[PDB]
């Protein structure tokens, strides 16, 4: 019912935007479209993306730089780049060694695998890809407590040394591409299907974010902080009283996101939405950003304004889509390298320099 | 020649700006002068007072905040609340028991002890009050690379655990108070007998900061921060590309202050200048904030500004000045009751969220 491409070779990444074309010529319409596609007329997908242009980065000359170096740190795990992977369903509706697949690229490239709630692989094939690689596990909760308490055991028996905790998917985005392409999961959802009651192959994510917790408090993450005794991250934040709130209620991160603008229409850029963010939650936690990093300007950018690390999404998995986990790896050896660029340009010689960096306002935005 | 108070008592601290008119009717004239001065007409120390309502305080309701805790870490010093004590010279013009006074009343309290290299205390005279409590100690660059070695190894063998580099008085202030009236320090300072090559009473004030270095550069800074082996913070910063500067040149830490209006006139309040300073360090280093630090609401700004902690100054010298005298445990004691109600009417159960306060802009400034 579903043909994934399923071919595995890494590829020459020239930018990641030519990725998403590329994609769309072997990835089946209505996967492809699931993929790439967001809330409404995409709008806020389009603010993502412009939004980079807002603040924009200074060359800097005879900084006395030479051969940047792109590692970090994000709670006790040293990686390669200050990125790790964004948690994202349903891998094997890009490649047919899903979820595997993009583990393994991103064990093998040195940084941290956030596993969806709805993976299409179980934890043991994702954990054969990973080969001991770090890994986060996002948690789209069900409604039953018991039901938490067994995912969280699952995943930190997995070995997951944080959680995320989605919470900006209580229902739907308005995914016209995924209305119009009458799209359902060809596949089933190993982690969740205790309470899908049926299976997850056949279902709109209507019904799977339905039968997902709606009514999500911040007890939910004094809950799973003190059942799983470990960091969770709050993801979804775009309003900094919500992060204010989030560390209050015991998160031990802040994840910056608007879900790639598949959720909530009309809002900002996710970028727009960091600065106001960092400077309230004022260093207490670690900040990941996500929604619309698509270049080393972006990585840079993001620390510049006061994320720790940022995640990637759509670019991984179209390369996964191109060349399974040497694609995907492809793409993460592309951010690295772009970065290093950046880094040498703006003096910048480590990750700690890019945090200091001035941006310049540009009231004009995307036409100048 | 000099006739400082001697009495030890504990004092009912009402407010800190009463402990300056207290003190000078056995306290002496020229002591309590150099003590509460500043350079030119004072304008600038006027400013650091003014600043803090600049930015107000919110209280905030129903908060689920009580007994709050102000406990915090800076370097690994567990400390009872979110402020030092700031290198300060002589304390020997405020009190016979001099530096041994302040340390005990600091380790007693249960903060950080900083050293003036200006002390007139010997380390076994401060060590004796400190009773194994925690210190830094505050060095000048000397130009004599021999002099920055020698004060380096003094300060580990006294068990210091940060150097502080004071950068900001590679020349002194127009200090118009101390110039009217013809001050001399009327003691040593035996921690840099090794400089002065001649006599140190012979040295008013000008001589003694033109036998320092001058021509303290980012060098300065690596070279301090190669041989200390200990963390470096560059005390004096008021400008962000000089907090870029000093990280980059190996500082562990960035100390905003304009030396309590002592230094440069006609310069910002230095409250006004610590967002620009923390946004550009963006978590890099610590932050430790001074310059008029006079209630709790003034702790809690400085770490809703971004400050890890503050620095005490003045007040805490308060056995000196204009009537009868008062300033010690008693205004450590002050502080940490202050900044505890402050804290309750802010909805902050801890000094992490008083570092997620937002504050009100007033445009309008001191006279509303
Ligand atoms: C196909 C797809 C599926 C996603 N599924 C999830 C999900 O299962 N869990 C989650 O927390 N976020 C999910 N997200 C959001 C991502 O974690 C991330 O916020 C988003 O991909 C970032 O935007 P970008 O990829 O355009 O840069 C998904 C995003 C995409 C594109
Ligand atoms: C009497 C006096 C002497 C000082 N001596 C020194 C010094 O030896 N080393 C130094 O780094 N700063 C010195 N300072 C500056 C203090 O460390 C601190 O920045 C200042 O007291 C803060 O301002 P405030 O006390 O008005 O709040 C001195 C300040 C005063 C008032």
């Amino acid at each position: 019912e579903y043909n994934a491409p399923s071919e595995i070779k890494y590829i020459d990444v020239v930018n990641t935007y030519d990725l998403e074309e590329e994609a769309s010529k072997v990835v089946p319409h209505g996967g492809f479209n699931y993929i790439a596609g967001a809330s409404g007329d995409e709008w806020t997908k389009r603010a993502n993306d412009r939004a980079w242009k807002h603040k924009l980065l200074y060359p800097r000359l005879a900084q006395d730089v030479e051969a940047p170096d792109t590692s970090t740190e994000i709670l006790g795990h040293k990686i390669k780049a200050p990125f790790i992977m964004a948690p994202i369903a349903a891998h094997g509706l890009a490649h047919t060694t899903k979820e595997a697949g993009t583990a393994r690229a991103v064990s093998e490239f040195g940084t941290i695998m956030s596993i969806s709630a709805y993976s299409g692989a179980t934890f043991e094939e994702i954990s054969e890809g990973l080969n001991g690689g770090p890994r986060w596990f996002q948690i789209y909760m069900a409604k039953d407590d018991q039901q938490n308490r067994d995912i969280l055991d699952e995943a930190k028996s997995d070995g997951a040394t944080a959680i995320i905790l989605t919470a900006d998917s209580t229902v739907s985005g308005n995914r016209d591409r995924d209305v119009k392409n009458k799209f359902v999961y060809p596949f089933g959802m190993p982690i969740v299907q205790r309470y899908l009651r049926g299976t997850a192959e056949g279902m709109s994510l209507n019904n799977i974010y339905g039968a997902s917790k709606q009514k999500i408090s911040p007890r939910d993450i004094e809950e799973i902080a003190a059942h799983s005794g470990l960091p969770v991250f709050v993801k979804g934040i775009q309003h900094p009283e919500d992060a204010d709130m989030a560390i209050k209620r015991g998160a031990s991160g802040i994840w910056v996101s608007n879900h790639g603008a598949r959720q909530l229409y009309e809002a900002p850029g996710s970028f727009d939405t960091l600065p106001a963010i960092a400077e309230r939650v004022n260093k207490r936690v670690p900040i990941v950003f996500d929604s619309g990093v698509r270049r080393g300007e972006h990585v840079a950018k993001a620390l510049a304004s006061g994320a720790d690390v940022v995640a990637l999404g759509r670019p991984v998995l179209f390369g996964l889509a191109l060349g399974g986990w040497q694609g995907a790896y492809s793409v993460l050896d592309y951010f690295q390298k772009d970065l290093t660029r950046v880094m040498q340009l703006t003096g910048s010689q480590n990750v700690e320099d890019l945090k200091g960096l001035d941006l310049f306002d540009n009231p004009y935005g995307y036409e100048y």
